[PDB]
């Protein structure tokens, strides 16, 4: 599994961990 | 208030705690 | 890539077309 | 930078802390 | 289920159809 | 406002249109 996690600065960027 | 919370294994799924 | 599809019901559910 | 929280009471709301 | 549609403009609104 | 588009492949990526 793995979490998603949003950045932004626009694009939204969400990071696979 | 519940805040949500997204997993993913593909399908994204997203917990509303 | 896919398109990402969002649906909701609680949790949410994110699909990759 | 800014991270995307999300919260919900219905309408998802993306606060960008 | 309903679609989840997303704007944004600051803070990110996800509605429900 | 501007429309939230979000594709994937990993990390997502939301536009805003
Ligand atoms: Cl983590
Ligand atoms: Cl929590
Ligand atoms: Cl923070």
């Amino acid at each position: 599994h793995a979490k998603l996690v949003f950045f932004a600065e626009a694009a939204i960027i969400g990071l696979m961990v």
